[PDB]
RNA sequence: GGGGUAUCGCCAAGCGGUAAGGCACCGGAUUCUGAUUCCGGCAAGCGAGGUUCGAAUCCUCGUACCCCAGCCA
């Protein structure tokens, strides 16, 4: 529960509305992001927590800031997600005459006119935050002469800047977007809908609450920058011939720690190229999200998790993780991979190796198991033997002994170095019966895989706040390694993702893991302290 | 000017009745994943008054922060 679906019971049970019906209205100019999800799982499971309908609806009002590729995904994420809209996919661009004819009874109802005033005149007159602004003096034309003139815009007549339709409402209001804010604005460029059909567009304001008026929305949900605006939303529909009147209830957005969460800096990662695209997994987008290795149920969850409140927030990544690492934890078939690889030798081991029994999910052993090989020139993980070691240091140490996981216990017992005195193989002997602990890959079998580490996008909890965001990028948000896992691996789908026990849930890179070369993704790693 | 918000590190309940839950965090028990599970601990309600038997929940005075001067959404 949440005070706004209090507020609904509230309307059911006074009977001001006998169903529930809300809408998720993202523009067309990016890509849905964690925020969008929150809107989503808000609008979405309050419909059919209430047995009630939610649309999608595209927001398409300024055409030169959208494009196509944007609705197709948009569709696509919200379905990921698991949701399902109302009828129809809606487009504000489908209301564009009944607005047009709207603007028309503004104008003959006098409360709109057609100004003259230049897009910097306009500002000029509109005051400022303290100081009322001043009425335009092509303000009292005539209902002829405005009716006359919108259609000059409508028919092209007018340059863009030359013209635009205003509410006649009042320049003194402490309200800004009450002094007469504007209806249509004109714009010569295609739209992806109605192509060049016209060339005066509504502004937000106006396209808004009539659409979600037609469309019988009973709550209007949005954040709180437009807590301002639902004034202009109730005047329009106040003086519009329409029969109903959704009421609006605004939160507060979503914003995540090292993340940046809007459109525009998302934009500008993604054109100045420093990610590889809308969907790089280190982006906060549903598609990188996904691409990570994030299950739309985990991302529910994290909206579960976090409420709905008025309250400005900035959810920690812990938050987010605990949520994927919940699921994964219980979902995911364990395997085994060494991100960085240095050659072991159990000289006391004879033969070209065997096969080792090893569980598919350790505390779920109706997950099944799988057969691995086993041999004397195995990898394992460099941070796993130390020359030198404390009474808490649990791995491989030059006078001691481990569990090769799901296999022998061996003890390192000379080792052989480089140029830079790196080491460069372990001589280590294994038990007879054997069967800390590390994780393993024989050498023999060993399919030769590129992992990739994510890191947090920015170095600074708070990226947006920074003078240029950008460059307080995080050099490591992406690390790649080439390491080496079991064999089985080899038929990972893009699509499930494993446990690569003691290092994370990884998945088959979705992305660019060719047959040959597969590059796997790390969702998350294990809490590790 | 106006609109909003002020509870534990981060979110978030409680809506006059004597402070939930989650994440983080500090311990302990398990464990062939330093994971998991597992129990245990953890603070708190902007200041100042004012009504009340009693308020985090009502009222006033402040204070702090956020949003609004796109022919963006
Ligand atoms: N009255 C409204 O809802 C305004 C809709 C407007 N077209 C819009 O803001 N376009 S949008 O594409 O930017 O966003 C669409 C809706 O997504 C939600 N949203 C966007 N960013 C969000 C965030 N950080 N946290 C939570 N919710 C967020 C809002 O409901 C927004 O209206």
């Amino acid at each position: 529960t949440n005070f706004i679906r209090q507020i609904i019971d509230e309307d059911l049970a006074s009977g001001k509305h006998t169903t529930v019906h809300t809408r998720f209205p993202p523009e067309p100019n990016g890509y849905l992001h964690i925020g969008h999800a929150k809107s989503i799982c808000l609008n979405f499971g309050i419909a059919q927590d209430y047995k009630g309908q939610c649309n999608l609806r595209f927001d398409d009002t300024n055409p030169v800031k959208e494009d196509i590729e944007y609705v197709e995904s948009i569709k696509n994420d919200v379905e990921w997600l698991g949701f399902h809209w109302s009828g129809n996919v809606r487009y504000s661009s489908d209301y564009f005459d009944q607005l047009h004819a709207y603007a028309i009874e503004l104008i003959n109802k006098g409360l709109a006119y057609v100004d003259e005033l230049t897009p910097e005149q306009i500002r000029e007159y509109r005051g400022t935050l303290t100081q009322p602004g001043k009425n335009s003096p092509y303000r009292d034309r005539s209902v002829e002469e405005n009716l006359a003139l919108f259609e000059k815009m409508r028919a092209g007549g007018f340059e863009e800047g030359k013209a635009c339709l205003r509410a006649k409402i009042d320049m003194a209001s402490p309200f800004i977007v009450m002094r007469d804010p504007v209806l249509y604005r004109i714009k010569f460029a295609e739209h992806h809908q109605t192509g060049n059909k016209w060339c005066i567009y509504p502004m937000y304001d106006f396209t808004h609450c009539i659409s979600d008026a037609l469309e019988g929305i009973t709550h209007s949900l949005c954040t709180l920058e437009f807590q301002d605006n639902r004034r202009l939303y109730d005047w329009v529909l106040d003086n519009i011939t329409i029969p109903v009147h959704p009421r609006q209830y605004e939160f507060s957005r979503l914003n995540l720690e090292y993340t940046v969460m809007s459109k525009r800096k998302l934009n500008l990662l993604v054109t100045d190229k420093h990610v590889e695209g809308w969907d790089d997994p280190r982006m906060p987008t549903i598609s990188g999200l996904r691409r990570r290795g994030y299950t739309a149920a985990s991302i529910r969850e994290f909206c579960k998790r976090i409420g709905v409140t008025k309250q400005d927030n900035t959810i920690e990544m812990a938050s987010l993780e605990s949520c994927i690492r919940e699921d994964l934890n219980e979902n995911a078939p364990r395997a085994m991979a060494v991100i960085d690889p240095v050659k072991l030798v159990i000289e006391n081991y004879q033969g070209e190796g065997e096969m080792v029994t090893m569980p598919n999910h350790p505390n779920k052993p109706e997950m099944g198991s799988r057969q691995v090989p086993f041999s004397g020139e195995i990898w394992i993980d460099r941070a796993d033997f130390r020359e030198e070691a404390n009474k808490q240091y649990k791995r491989l140490v030059l006078g001691k002994e481990v569990r090769l996981r799901n296999a022998y216990v061996i003890k390192a017992e000379r080792v052989e170095k480089d140029a830079e005195g790196n080491i460069t193989t372990i001589f280590c002997t294994y038990d007879a019966d054997t069967l800390g602990v590390i994780h393993w890959v024989s050498a023999a079998h060993a399919l030769p895989v590129e992992i990739r580490l994510y890191d947090r996008l920015f170095s600074v909890p708070n990226p947006g706040a920074a003078d240029d965001f950008l460059s307080v990028i995080n050099p490591e948000s992406l690390v790649i390694k080439q390491g080496f896992a079991e064999p089985s691996l080899k038929d990972a789908v893009a699509g499930k993702a494993f446990q690569f026990e003691r290092e994370g849930y990884f998945c088959l890179d979705s992305r660019h893991s060719t047959a040959e070369k597969p590059v796997f993704n790390r969702t998350v790693g294990l809490r590790d302290t």
